[PDB]
């Protein structure tokens, strides 16, 4: 019909509950396309996936493909304004991102549904005519270097790269993929390579239309969308690039039966078991690797984890197939270690091979596979509706692996047991194909090797043949037994009819001294799911560091207890979250509205009648100790945000305070704590989903009755239900707090301009200003001045107060970062006042679109309401009224607000700054303003005592 | 050569015997007109003082005009012939750092003041005219009768006043003892109008009949020499006329035979259970050198091992006992044994009384004990040798009364020193304590409904019965009871009075000699008083003493139970001049130990050990918890203005549990729960202590460590983190805001009001603005709101301080409704604006000097110096030089400064006016111009009120 379209796909199989419309098609230049018509979406979205990545970097230029990824954002022949893409999105309620994996570079964006074409055009140019400006190239090499830096001291990256460096050095799998200033600038300048030539050369060589897939979602009809995609993308040139293949596995036989001992930054104890296996991607219909992962990584009774845990050796286990690349994959079993586990790695692994041996003895189990098939099938039928941005990027990635008519289902459905493949894979899980790595600080000083890129300290030795042989003779262990039929599988998918007095927003359907119960029957999504949210308030949860530690340990121990029972439910789409908070306990139950009452009652009963297992208590406590210490190894901007949260809140226990109180938690004391915690409570709950008002009251009643019967719960007094306030800073004050990060050699800074108490006017002043400065902020402080990879501006909301905040992680000292943010603000004063009235209104509309974007799945709407409820404001219609006020704000309103609240000279300026100094650190351009002397906070307690405390917000109703 | 006799002086006494530690100089003498005079010269005193006690009181009321003595007492303040401005006397004192008071007992009317030492004579001259030329202005008399009515109304629903007059009403109705002494509007106006009495003549008649110089004792204390004090007193008081009035006597007891062997059943206002046993006895006053009454009071009322109380408490029948002689009047006394009653006790009154008579029998069996007398003598002797130095106002008032009862040379010692062992007198008094002489009274709500009589002045509901002769006979036949042993030698009697020498490194103010996670020790070796005494103060912080109502209740009961079990052990120390206080706070616990330093470390160790290792007796636990339940409930019967202040503290503090919340929580306090709470509270602590007195730095550090070591060994205490040491903040009120909180008092038929004008955090600046303003208005506010408008008896102005914040407050209890009182206070503030503007610069500087004198009045005794520091310490301001600093700054203020302050913070149209009012309604609820007031925001809920406002900072330490 049309010459630009090679073929047009037929029905793209979808879920019957999926109301979006789909058309597949393949362009003449080979670009695989999927088109999603959703006339309701408030944001439209496109994504493109190029099937090339880090594995295809030049050997002399580590990280080229990643770098190119960054550079495409900085201008094209048709749109050469460096920040034109990001600025257009920001002015039209959009955003975008991209990532570079081993075989993919993936770019995506969303934007106000009324601006798809303008965004998509600019987006298309990335793949037609990028500038690769020399100036922009020399700047953005720093963002890559800063990105690598944040990862250098991160234990997950260090290991990630160290695996690669213990395989065959000649294999692309060993490449350093992120790149840094050395590999992208310094070594190429020393070696005479022109970097810009190489970006152009790579782009022209590999960004070919035959290796691309594109997904576009908008309100427009599938037809209009077909015309729009052909317009912009058939232009792409096809250079018929062959899809790279890695048939040879990176681990050959000299890399097997090897043992690696590794010393990470954090105090952690891990055991990693790896088996090389053939590439299983083709078998995807059956999925042998997933069947095996399901059993090995089972956490229920008779499981491998179960026994390793009751032997006191392991707490968590992960098992299944791990991606490698077209040509090779891995099977892994990864456990963390107790102190005992670390002494018993030989036996832990023996136990591993014992469970594999039982899976060999029983042979494949068709009922197991069939159970997975029918659950996945139900999962797919009732899948929540995705957000555009992630949906397009996801699908754009898999289009390369499946035909058009099955791209939506290929990754949820399964087709036949195919026990031959299961046996084939299982045959690779043998002692002679094993690689073993142990991570413990106990190897400190006992290593002899250094990994080039990250510096990781490790040792390599061969597994003694005697030990391989013992593992080969693994007997059957009577403690291991296959799973039982999942008893939590849901069976009643009936959607209850809307009650005649249903409400659009949650209604307060119960209000005793015990309970406040908020209820809404789902009237948007009509899936057989419910969300049950409970806030258990008790003053004894946070009264002091000792009690705060005991709340944590109680819930951790409780969940550890429930794990075996609740794993099945989690597999059958029924999950729960149990969390301690500064006001008490948070419990969430989400999933199929069928079996929920079984799980909920089991949890409340186990809470109220818990019996602590002393060995579990010792093991989890020790873990918690290490947890607290390991915060030292977090990142500087993390540390910064933490200190700021400590400074600005009435009450807050530090890690050191908690860590000192921990030694005083004893099993008796914990046992006494729990009934005391439970003795008096107030329960605030949101119940939202496929449930009637009667059902909601009965769930609430069951919770109350179980607590009253088993723990004798009495209500709290109204006067005891107090929330913490935020420190009220003085007009024209500027406080600075200084700490050192002893692990990372970058610094961090958070800067907080506290404005005033939340209210419709103050909320929208702040939100509008943040919107107007959002893109400029990123462009000026990252893109132009390249302060660091992490640069963030936005609102801060805490305890009913709010303000503006800047967060930055950099190698520059924080006081420099201060002047640069101050300089930026001034230049923003000029920019807002030079800003046209038409631009101003573009920003108003962008914010409105964001605020009024409607929630696409039950959980999202639920969390919107929970935010209103826990925050004690209860303004469920907030978006309408606040957007309405928004639309009436003038550019002068915003200028008055800035000069009153934010400007260096503002009369009501309220500035506090946290500075985190790097490890080795010390205690033209637009001109920075002159800054007052900061009052230096030496003691958080003294700081807080000398200031007032804000009020608390008044509820709405 | 014989002397040149001054004729105004009938005689000059010999050496007035005094404590060898007492540096004041004394002279006694009797005027020609028979006034007995003691002169006290004290060249260091910052305030001087005088008092006059007339030996006439309300037993001599005219029979048809109840309360005339008392009323006359009020009227003498309101103007004399030489000083006829109604409030000259009050005004003069106020402007010269002075105050005065007076009171009317059955046989005495006692008047006293205390002002700046430079203005003795001026004060004394205005004072003297009271006894020469009262005006008894007819308008004044019509107004002041309201004050007396409001005083009586204050007392009407008070169980102690009800009982006091009920006793008078159950004796011989024709005896003066049965008179009603307060008076009220009926007996002092209404009835005298119906009966055609001219009250102003009756006043003049009484004053002239009885204010005779021969019934008068005066005491004057001043910086002036003894000779100059003599000339002065002769000058001002010689002209008081001697009508040679005979001193009234009452030789017939008010309780005759038909008033004995009686039982009375009385209904209280509060929920209380008391037993009152009374025996009539002869007038023992004349035997003061042996004190047979107090010997028997000492034994019968003893609280140590083997005691009467001891057994009654083990039976679980009583919790407290009081026994000894009770004053009556010249010619009769009583001997009492009073106990409170448990629930069981109320059912075993007959056995309680039998046990009382068994102990009395043990005393008859053993007979008088010279060694006991010996103990009494020795303790009293030591007490007098090392008597603290008194505030002059109280001292002149006390001595002026007792000049009537003792030779001049003995006024100081008569009440302390024992000289004569009189076993005959002991046996005499003991023979009067017999069932055929006994009167028994029971006070319990359980008689509610079952009474048939009504006491006429208070309304008391009671029934009267004759004690069955079979009961009297069982008490007569009280055989001995082996649980009752006499006390043993008091091993807490101090013997080491040595005053350690003043260390080289010693400091004028307390020094921080220890600062650890556990403890912060303040110390000062005494450098002023040099008595063998010390004060040891400890604040224990725990977040678990006030975390919620339940825990608060448990902190209370813990310390109540603890004090209960230490009582027998600690009683001997109490008698030996060594006492302790233990009481829960909103931050944890407070412990004070005061007295002769000798044996303190023993008592303190016993207290701390018993805290850390406490074993709760289930039976004491039940009894004390029940009493505590009653105590909460009984709050409903406090005065209206007390409620107003209570509610204000509730409203203006961050955290604060109401009586109702405490009471609801009490039922979940179980013995096991309390046993759990104990160690939890003691597990983490911070101790801040002031140790001040006759102790060295080493001994002090040892004391502190001993308290730490004990808590550590037995309760495994660890330190709290600094971040946990949080104090509570005050609610910060909004500019131009005005909130009202309204409540009703369901017992009293008056209303109460507190009005709080918040100003700002305490600083030198703000403190002195408020204090000077409050000084300027102090006297005028009393004179306008009470003396002129007669809003009530209780009228108060002054600073309020709480949680580092401050402001101005008025408190009034009145029959009129709160909103009326608001307008009249507001009216008053306006008049004070004009008054300050019209005040001369000298009159202003005069108010400044008055406040200065008051702020720099140097403490006279160790306890008062200690208290001054302790306030600096628990307020965490640590500003030990505050008086010198703040007075310095005071002296530079100008009347413009104060008018600016008033217009900014206080005036009705002030931009930073922060007004909260508490209105307490009564059970049943021209003049200057009141401004019109904004509509007030009515607080309907304290939690929401507090949630919606900011909280102030805390004051910066020094
Ligand atoms: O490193 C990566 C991720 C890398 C990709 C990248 C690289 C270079 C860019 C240059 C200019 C604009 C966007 C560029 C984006 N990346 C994402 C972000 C975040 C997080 O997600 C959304 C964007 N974003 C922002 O911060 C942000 C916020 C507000 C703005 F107005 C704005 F323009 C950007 N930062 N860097 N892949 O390999
Ligand atoms: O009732 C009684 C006691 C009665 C004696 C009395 C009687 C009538 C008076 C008339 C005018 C002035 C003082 C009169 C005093 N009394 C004492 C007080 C309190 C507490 O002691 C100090 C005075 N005082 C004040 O409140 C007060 C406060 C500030 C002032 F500037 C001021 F002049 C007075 N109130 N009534 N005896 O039988
Ligand atoms: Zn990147
Ligand atoms: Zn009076």
């Amino acid at each position: 019909n049309n010459p630009a379209i090679k073929r047009i796909g037929n029905h793209i199989t979808k879920s019957p509950e999926d109301k979006r419309e789909y058309r597949g098609l393949e362009l003449a230049n080979g670009i695989k396309v999927l088109l999603i018509s959703d006339p309701t979406t408030d944001k439209s979205s496109a994504a493109l996936d190029v099937h090339i990545g880090s594995l295809s970097d030049p050997p002399n230029i580590a990280g080229l493909s990643h770098f190119l990824e960054h550079m495409l954002f900085l201008g094209t022949k048709k749109y050469p304004k460096e920040n034109e893409y990001s600025q257009f999105l920001s002015e039209h309620a959009g955003s975008s991102n991209a990532f570079t994996s081993g075989e993919h570079t993936n770019y995506y964006f969303d934007v106000s549904h009324e601006h798809l074409e303008g965004a998509l055009d600019r987006f298309a140019q990335f793949f037609l005519s990028p500038l690769f400006d020399e100036s922009a190239k020399d700047r953005e090499v720093n963002a890559v270097d800063s990105e690598h830096e944040k990862n250098v001291m991160n234990d997950a990256w260090r290991l990630f790269q160290l695996e690669k460096a213990t395989g065959n050095p000649k294999h692309p799998f060993s490449k350093f993929g992120t790149g840094n200033k050395y590999t992208l600038e310094t070594r190429p300048n020393q070696e005479g390579i022109d970097v810009r030539q190489e970006l152009l050369k790579f782009h022209s060589a590999y960004y070919s239309s035959n290796l691309m897939a594109v997904v576009v979602l908008g309100r427009e009809s599938l037809d209009d969308l077909t015309n729009l995609v052909v317009k912009l993308f058939s232009e792409v040139e096809n250079k018929n690039v062959p899809l790279p293949e890695f048939p040879e596995h990176p681990f050959q036989e000299e890399h097997l039966k090897q043992l690696y001992k590794i010393v990470p930054i954090k105090d952690i104890r891990n055991l990693y078991v790896t088996f090389p296996i053939p590439d299983l991607q083709k078998y995807y219909k059956s999925n042998p690797g997933h069947y095996l992962g399901h059993l090995i990584g089972h956490e229920g009774p008779g499981s491998l984890l179960s026994e390793l845990k009751s032997k006191g050796w392991v707490n968590t286990l992960v098992g299944g197939q791990k991606e490698g690349a077209r040509g090779f994959m891995f099977f892994i079993i990864n456990v963390d270690l107790t102190e005992e586990g670390l002494l018993h790695v030989e036996d832990i692994i023996l136990h591993m091979f014992q469970y594999i041996q039982k899976l060999r003895a029983e042979g494949p189990q068709e009922w197991v596979f069939q159970e997975l098939k029918d659950l996945n099938a139900v999962a797919f039928r009732f899948k929540d509706k995705e957000r555009p941005r992630g949906y397009t990027s996801k699908i754009a990635g898999i289009l390369h692996y499946y035909p058009l008519e099955e791209v939506l289902t290929a990754e949820y459905l399964l087709e036949e047991f195919r026990p031959d493949l299961i046996e084939m894979v299982l045959d690779k899980l043998r002692p002679e194909n094993v690689r073993v790595a142990i991570v413990s600080k106990s190897f400190e000083g006992k290593t002899d090797r250094t990994e080039e890129w990250y510096g990781t300290q490790y040792k390599q030795e061969a597994i003694p043949d005697e030990v391989i042989k013992k593992w080969q003779n693994a007997d059957l262990n009577g403690k291991f037994k296959l799973p039982t039929k999942n008893e939590f599988i849901p069976t009643n998918f009936e959607i209850l009819p809307l009650e005649k007095e249903a409400t659009p927003y949650p209604a307060l359907i119960k209000d005793t001294a015990m309970s406040k119960l908020w209820f809404k029957q789902d009237d948007k999504f009509f899936l057989p799911k419910a969300n049950l949210n409970f806030e258990f308030f008790s003053p004894f949860a946070y009264v002091d560091p000792l009690h705060s530690n005991m709340a944590y340990l109680y819930l951790e121990l409780l969940k550890d207890s429930l794990n075996e029972y609740a794993y099945a439910a989690e597999l059958a789409g029924l999950s729960y979250d149990l969390q301690n908070t500064i006001y008490g306990m948070y419990l969430s139950v989400k999933g199929y509205n069928d079996k929920q009452p079984i799980l909920l009652k089991k949890i409340i009963e186990k809470m109220a009648t818990f019996e602590i297992d002393e060995k579990r208590f010792e093991i989890i406590k020790e873990a918690y100790m290490r947890s607290l210490n390991n915060f030292r190894a977090e990142q500087p901007h993390q540390h910064a945000m933490y200190y700021l949260r400590l400074l600005m809140t009435e009450v807050a226990w530090t890690k050191d305070e908690l860590k000192e109180a921990l030694d005083d938690v004893t099993l008796p004391r914990l046992k006494a704590f729990i009934p005391q915690l439970l003795s008096r409570l107030h329960i605030e709950a949101l119940l939202h989903g496929n449930i009637t008002k009667q059902a909601a009251l009965g769930i609430m009643q069951m919770v109350e009755d179980t607590l009253i019967e088993h723990a004798h719960t009495k209500p709290l007094l109204p006067s005891q239900l107090v929330r913490y306030r935020e420190v009220q800073l003085p007009d024209r004050g500027w406080f600075v707090y200084q700490q050192r990060n002893e692990v990372h050699n970058n610094s961090g800074i958070e800067i907080y301009y506290q404005t005033d108490m939340q209210s419709t006017s103050e909320n929208m002043f702040l939100e509008l200003f943040a919107q107007i400065i959002s893109e400029p902020a990123f462009n000026t402080l990252r893109t132009k001045e390249q302060l660091g990879y992490i640069v963030f501006s936005g609102p801060r909301r805490a305890n009913g107060i709010q303000g503006l905040r800047f967060i930055i992680q950099s190698e520059k000292p924080p006081h420099y970062l201060e002047s640069r943010v101050e300089a930026f603000l001034i230049t923003m004063e000029k920019s807002i006042e030079d800003m046209t009235e038409e631009a101003f209104q573009k920003h108003i509309q962008a914010l409105a679109i964001r605020r009024l974007d409607k929630p696409k799945k039950l959980s999202a709407e639920s969390a919107k309401y929970w935010g209103e409820i826990i925050s004690q404001q209860y303004n469920f219609d907030r978006d309408n009224t606040e957007v309405a006020y928004l639309k009436t704000l003038t550019k002068e309103d915003i200028i008055k607000f800035y000069k009153e609240m934010l400007a260096v000279d503002a009369p009501r300026r309220h500035k506090v700054s946290v500075h985190v100094l790097a490890r080795e650190m010390d205690s033209n351009l637009s001109q920075a303003p002159a800054l007052p002397q900061p009052e230096v906070i030496q003691n958080m307690t003294e700081f807080k005592r000398g200031l007032p405390l804000f009020p608390l917000v008044k509820p709405h109703i």
